[PDB]
Order: C-alpha cells, then sequence, then structure tokens
C-alpha cells in the first residue's frame, strides 16, 4: 500500500584506496552500523580524501572514481540511487543503463583523475583491496589481465579505475570475463564515453 511503501536508502561512501604514496592501501571510513543509517539519512558528515572511493548500499559494495569533477560508479551497483552528503541525499548528475554507468557531482574534499589523452594500451586496474593490476588494453572498452586470477579477487572492484602509465583515467571498471571462474579479461566504460556523457 501507498502508506507503507519503503524508499531506497542512499549510496555511502565507506572507504578509500589510498594512492597518495609509494604503497596503496584501502582504507575503512565508517563501518556497518554508521554506513546503515547514512544511508537511511543520506547525510554523510565524514570527510572526503582521494580519488578512487569505497561505497555501500544496504545490500551491496563497489567502488567509485572521481574523474573531471564527477563521482562515477556503475548502475548495476547504485541504480538510481542518491548518494549521502553532508546537506543530504544528492541525486545522480548522469544515469545511462546501456553503458552500466552512473554519476553525481565529485563530494567536497575528494581529488579527481584527470582523463587520459596518452593513446596508451598499458593499463592498471585498481581493486577494493588496492591491488594494482596490469591490464592490456584489448579495444575500446576491454582489456586481458596479464596475471589471470579467480574472478572472486575482482568481485567488489566495479567502480574502479583502469589507469594510465601517468595515473590519468582510462576507463572505469564494469564487467570480468571469466572461463571456469578464472579472470581472463575485463570490461570498462572508456572515459571517452564518460566525456561523451558529459
Ligand atoms: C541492472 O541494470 C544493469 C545495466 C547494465 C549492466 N551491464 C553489465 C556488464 C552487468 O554485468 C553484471 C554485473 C557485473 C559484475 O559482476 N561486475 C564486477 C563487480 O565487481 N560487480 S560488484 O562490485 O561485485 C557488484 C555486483 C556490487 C555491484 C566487476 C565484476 C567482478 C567479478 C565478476 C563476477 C561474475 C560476474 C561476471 C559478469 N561478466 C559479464 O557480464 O561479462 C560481460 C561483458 C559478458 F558476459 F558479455 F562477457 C560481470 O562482471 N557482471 C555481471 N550488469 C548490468 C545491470
Ligand atoms: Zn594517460
Amino acid at each position: 500500500h501507498m502508506a507503507s511503501m519503503k524508499k531506497k536508502g542512499s549510496v555511502v561512501i565507506v572507504g578509500r584506496i589510498n594512492l597518495s604514496g609509494d604503497t596503496a592501501y584501502a582504507q575503512q571510513t565508517r563501518g556497518e552500523e554508521g554506513c546503515q543509517e547514512t544511508s537511511q539519512t543520506g547525510r554523510d558528515k565524514n570527510q572526503v580524501e582521494g580519488e578512487v572511493q569505497i561505497v555501500s548500499t544496504a545490500t551491496q559494495t563497489f567502488l567509485a572514481t572521481s574523474i573531471n569533477g564527477v563521482l562515477w560508479t556503475v548502475y548495476h551497483g547504485a541504480g538510481t540511487r542518491t548518494i549521502a552528503s553532508p546537506k543530504g541525499p544528492v541525486t545522480q548528475m548522469y544515469t545511462n543503463v546501456d553503458k552500466d554507468l552512473v554519476g553525481w557531482q565529485a563530494p567536497q574534499g575528494s581529488r579527481s583523475l584527470t582523463p587520459c589523452t596518452c593513446g596508451s594500451s598499458d593499463l592498471y586496474l585498481v581493486t577494493r583491496h588496492a591491488d594494482v593490476i596490469p591490464v592490456r588494453r584489448r579495444g575500446d572498452s576491454r582489456g586481458s589481465l596479464l596475471s589471470p586470477r579467480p574472478i572472486s579477487y575482482l568481485k567488489g572492484s566495479s567502480g574502479g579505475p583502469l589507469l594510465c602509465p601517468a595515473g590519468h583515467a582510462v576507463g572505469i571498471f564494469r564487467a570480468a570475463v571469466s572461463t571456469r571462474g578464472v579472470a581472463k579479461a575485463v570490461a570498462f566504460i572508456p572515459v571517452e564515453s564518460l566525456e561523451t556523457t558529459m
């Protein structure tokens, strides 16, 4: 009934991937209890830092990446959800189910990656465990892992970046191609398709 109709909560930033130093490592900034409350209220007062955020809903966790002032992630994780912010829920400014893509305005305090114009095919995928995985670009939206590994190690990393050697954003990780559970290739939204969307 209309009176009891529920509302879905906001996506919540629960951590980040620190790429500041010589060592990449994941940091948690909010635990599950505070995440659940922040998802219901949409009010997140935690300071945001960095380029790659770890984000969560009530049921899923994945990544989100700031490029050119937009925090980008996957539609299959975020759906049409708002993201929590210090002033309350923030509505998506980009939504494209056909690309598996959504975006919100980048949060105050975040740093944005620069869109790559190098035209290089030697990429690096950043996962939610702060693994930096070499990927050879194989097409507009795909790349092969130089060292395959079980898909388990990539689960939860959709929305993370593929980067060029210079640290520019080349795309947003969206799917993994596997054989017998072994990830051999990845699919991603290329930054040009984001720059198109923008
Ligand atoms: C609902 O409206 C839409 C609109 C457009 C969509 N567009 C795609 C693309 C899609 O795909 C789905 C999800 C995605 C996936 O799993 N993403 C990763 C991930 O981590 N998600 S997540 O963070 O854990 C999560 C779920 C919390 C968000 C990186 C994976 C890591 C491991 C993979 C685990 C096994 C799933 C393999 C599958 N392979 C695939 O689809 O390959 C395509 C190219 C094929 F089939 F053609 F080869 C695949 O990767 N996904 C299957 N759902 C869409 C849904
Ligand atoms: Zn580049």
